[PDB]
């Protein structure tokens, strides 16, 4: 019966951290993509001038 | 035996599926300021012509 406990926590709470991590990539890669549109937006202006 | 493991099997495995709304809006908020990006290109280029 005890086991039953140690079972269930340890593999959900990896799907957890399983699914956190996949947010936190996710996060690096918006943020990651967001300045490289803010350089180009500069880019294009600096040319225009 | 079987309290315990329907106790922990739904409150571990739904903070795992807590984590995929919270990638899938960080997902859609991704996606949205992407298109917002390239209308600010777009539109950069289209004054300096």
């Amino acid at each position: 019966l005890q086991e039953r406990v140690k079972e269930l926590t340890d593999k959900f709470s990896g799907e957890s951290e399983a699914d956190r991590q996949k947010f936190e990539a996710l996060l690096a890669e918006k943020n990651e993509m967001e300045m490289e549109y803010e350089d180009k937006l500069k880019q294009a202006e600096e040319r225009s001038q």
